[PDB]
């Protein structure tokens, strides 16, 4: 039921490894487990407590690693909150998670928060002196480690449950299927508040691996930080492969894994990387599966181009519709279960009802499996849209937009975008006239800037079945106007 | 609380990498998975079902590889018999682990076993037809998965439950150890009854790594087999060691890793090891940790020349004095901990009880830890003797010799062997005179031969504490040869 602390434990076995690095820092594991501990003691002279909820608002940094690894010795649950989002969004998200903290910094305005939790400056806390603790030695499997917000699929999202059993288990299926060596680096350069960043450091405690990470994606520091500190692992969405190959014909030499995951990618662009030589391994995952649940190896991206691989270790897939279970190319719903599958959502009692069916979980995600069992996932959905890696819920959109008083109807869907893959496009119906500017102003305080719509369409009526419900599909080729 | 079954899960998604070599001939993950659910189906036809418990009595063949996965497959709890056992030893293991059948072979004599539990050859079984069945297609972590028979410190071994999720640590907690890469391959020459062997087998099918199989150790073939087949981790015991560096000087370019455990080794040993490139790698375990809990790596192997080393990831050590705390260099008994840790010992509810201790489990060895956290075992025991890797237990074989009728009391205690590293010796008090060729011919219906004492003492007394219990590490003094 409970396994030491990875990183006390790490820190007892390889103290002098190197950890982290970041700018001009390296951190060995001795190290960062003597920063953890010690923001666990400042924290708890601010008033946190075992049991307590603590909510994360910061840019990838050496503090935020501090901040995530003193809140498990305290055990205290981390929400990690996605900095992009306006302080309306946030708002939701602290209410919603309990939390009784924010842990951020001088870069975001931590006032508009002070009526809901104790803000607390990480840099002012690392100040301060504090008596220590005793830490919570021990991971309990089934406790609840992480909380990270997606599928707002009905308008508002979901806090996803992430337990230290979960990271573990993700952290082990993908060792078994890439390999581990001592001389493995893995640069992180996409943000920690997604479990694509996140994942890597629960892997560096486990393994003993170093991560190098960056605080923004800039291709041209990524390949001298890849040069200066041989990094040999990396992970990806698939505009910043597209950005990796606009720059470079050829893969540095010490890099064996690209792991890309976040959503589809456009097949010239697998095909160009296999052709140039980037060992580019797709993977299909999510937030609910706190990472990978099947991979595609190079050796079988061009024959099977087009699929995401096959099952991680210990994990499962299968393809339903309305719950008969379907044959191969026979297309359905993808469900998934392992030991990296999330406990649950976070007090959405109807929605985990829904959403687990026998210890299955229904992802929302349409696909097929071909002969030999090599999973294809079908771009299909049209209540989600990915832009850049990061999810967007037309719900949510709809729900800003329909909130202004000129606007009787709204609906929104993706548009193709060259390098974003997707963006959304809105579908107004008007009481009023109002212009594309004046919308634009009013999303901007209530949506993060990647879920604006790009282009906004005036219409008589929006297409809907015969419920009277939304056929978002259907919005591209409907009658309209692009309003300015 | 349950995975898909390993090698079903192995077989799809590397159907075609080799999973074992044996005799030179290879047989895929998806060969294995077609062999093993064979097998399981022709057990179903013998009445093996579900919640059963079998015995297996094989030598290192491929076939064994089969009739452990078949087990599983079926949902049976699989009972590894040490093959150098004596028939006495073997049907008290039958009747203790409550094992309805036993599948084995025509090298052994079957017939001695068909009272207790119904007997199954493996060769005469696979010749057999046998309708579908459904497979267990999953693996219940605590659920047990393999019985095996150590620790008889008191007269009479005991059964360890080893759980399916004690085997899956144990391989993820090496895997992150010492790492792993589609190119290892793995070299078995050691028995796959011992779980120096038989984890293996399951490193194999969760890393989908090939395991090289030798039925018998001889350095030459293990030699030739390293280099044809491009081994890279190979498990040994230091007698195994010593022998091959008798041999030769040079390592193979490929092995990587020697895995070395089972007890102490010389220090000497250690020390040419490292200078003559072989990566040793010494290790702490036992059958009751599922295999290694504590390992060293070459490049502390001279540093803390002596150390067991440091545990692996998810487990912990410490040392106990009568239950106090022991601060570094404090001698006390080392307790262990963590999921590779067995279930329980079956049906000994006594030692049950005094094994574990707040989660913890007294391992009976002696010990410290340095500054550092290395584990250093002290030899200290004498109620445990190890030779060759074998465990031997002085109340087992005094038991035997007791119970001879010219023998009125009996010590068992182990002398110095330069190939063995201990043997047993015998120090015997007589009512009647009885030769030790008697003595050898009594004790071969009833122990293994590496267990028969290999010298006989006579002496008027043994010595004792006040309660008049043996002290065994008193009896190298002093006595006479009995011819
Ligand atoms: C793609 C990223 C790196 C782009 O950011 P960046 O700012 O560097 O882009 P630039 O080219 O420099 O231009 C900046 C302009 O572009 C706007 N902008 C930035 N991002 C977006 C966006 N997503 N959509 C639309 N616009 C964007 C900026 O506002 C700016 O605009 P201007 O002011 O100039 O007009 C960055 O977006 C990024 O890091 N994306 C990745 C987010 C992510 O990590 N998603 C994964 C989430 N899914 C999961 O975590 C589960 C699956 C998973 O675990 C995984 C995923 C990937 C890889 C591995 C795994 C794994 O399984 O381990
Ligand atoms: C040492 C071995 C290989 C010697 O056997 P072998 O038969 O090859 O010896 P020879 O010299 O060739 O044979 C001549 C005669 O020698 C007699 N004999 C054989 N063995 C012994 C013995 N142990 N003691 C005394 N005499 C012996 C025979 O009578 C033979 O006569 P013939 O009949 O041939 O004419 C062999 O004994 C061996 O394989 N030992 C190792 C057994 C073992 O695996 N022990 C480990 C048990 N412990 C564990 O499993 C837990 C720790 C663990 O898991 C581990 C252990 C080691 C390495 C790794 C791990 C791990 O953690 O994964
Ligand atoms: N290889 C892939 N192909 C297509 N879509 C993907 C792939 N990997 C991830 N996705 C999508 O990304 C989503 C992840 O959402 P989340 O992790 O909840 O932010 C999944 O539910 C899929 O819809
Ligand atoms: N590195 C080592 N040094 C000394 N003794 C060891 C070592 N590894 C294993 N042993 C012994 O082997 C025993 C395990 O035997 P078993 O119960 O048959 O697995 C332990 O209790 C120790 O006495
Ligand atoms: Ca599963
Ligand atoms: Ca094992
Ligand atoms: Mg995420
Ligand atoms: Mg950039
Ligand atoms: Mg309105
Ligand atoms: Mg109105
Ligand atoms: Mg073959
Ligand atoms: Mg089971
Ligand atoms: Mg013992
Ligand atoms: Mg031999
Ligand atoms: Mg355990
Ligand atoms: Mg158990
Ligand atoms: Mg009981
Ligand atoms: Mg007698
Ligand atoms: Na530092
Ligand atoms: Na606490
Ligand atoms: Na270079
Ligand atoms: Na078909
Ligand atoms: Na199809
Ligand atoms: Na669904
Ligand atoms: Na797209
Ligand atoms: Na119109
Ligand atoms: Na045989
Ligand atoms: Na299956
Ligand atoms: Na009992
Ligand atoms: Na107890
Ligand atoms: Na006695």
């Amino acid at each position: 039921t409970e396994q030491p602390n990875w990183l006390m434990q790490r820190a007892q076995l390889t103290p002098e490894r190197i950890a982290l690095i970041y700018e001009d820092q390296t951190v060995t594991f001795a190290e960062l487990f003597a920063a953890s501990k010690r923001m666990a003691e400042q924290l708890a002279a601010h008033s946190v407590r075992k049991g307590d909820t603590a909510a994360i608002l910061l840019q990838n940094r050496a503090e935020m690693v501090y901040a995530v690894h003193a809140c498990f010795l305290l055990g205290v649950k981390a929400v990690l909150l996605n900095t992009k989002l306006s302080t309306h969004e946030r708002l939701f998200q602290l209410e919603d998670s309990g939390s009784g903290f924010l842990l951020t910094d001088s870069s975001f305005e931590k006032k508009e928060y002070e009526h809901i939790v104790q803000t607390i400056d990480v840099d002012e806390l690392m100040k301060e002196a504090a008596e220590e603790i005793e830490i919570e030695a021990y991971m309990q499997m089934d406790a609840t480690a992480t909380l990270m917000y997606t599928s707002g699929t009905t308008g508002k999202p979901k806090g996803v449950q992430q337990t230290f059993g979960n990271h573990y288990f993700s952290a082990v299926s993908s060792a078994l299927n890439l390999g581990i060596t001592e001389q493995d680096r893995w640069l992180i350069a996409l943000p920690l508040f997604h479990i694509s960043g996140l994942s890597a450091l629960f892997k560096s405690v486990i393994y003993g691996m170093t991560v190098v990470l960056h605080q923004r994606f800039s291709v041209s520091d990524v390949l001298h930080s890849i040069n200066r500190h041989e990094v040999t692992m990396i992970s990806a969405v698939q505009t910043m492969l597209a950005s990796l190959l606009e720059e470079t014909n050829r893969c540095p030499e010490s890099i064996r894994c690209i792991l890309l995951g976040g959503g589809p990618a456009p097949l010239p662009l697998l095909e160009e990387c296999r052709e140039k030589g980037f060992p580019v391994f797709q993977s299909y995952g999510m937030t609910e599966t706190c990472s990978q649940i099947v991979t595609l190896s190079p050796e079988f991206s061009m024959e099977k181009l087009g699929s995401a691989g096959k099952p991680l270790f210990s994990c499962e897939i299968k393809i339903e519709r309305d719950g008969q279970v379907c044959e191969p190319y026979e297309h359905g719903e993808i469900m998934v279960k392992g030991p990296n599958v999330m406990k649950s959502y976070f007090n959405r009692e109807s929605a985990n009802e829904a959403s687990f069916q026998n210890g299955w979980l229904k992802t929302g995600d349409l696909g097929y499996l071909d002969n030999e069992g090599f999973l294809y996932v079908l771009d299909r959905r049209s209540d989600l849209i990915i832009s850049g890696g990061e999810n967007i819920y037309p719900a949510e959109v709809e729900s800003v937009l329909l909130s202004h008083p000129a606007v009787a109807e709204a609906g929104v869907s993706g548009a193709e975008d060259k390098k974003w893959g997707k963006v959304p496009h809105a579908y107004l119906v008007l009481h009023k006239p109002v212009s594309a500017g004046e919308l634009t102003d009013y999303c901007k305080e209530r949506l993060a800037k990647y879920k604006r719509p790009k282009k906004f369409f005036v219409l008589d009526r929006l297409p809907r079945n015969a419920s009277n419900k939304l056929l978002r599909n259907q919005l591209k080729d409907a009658r309209k106007g692009e309003l300015l």
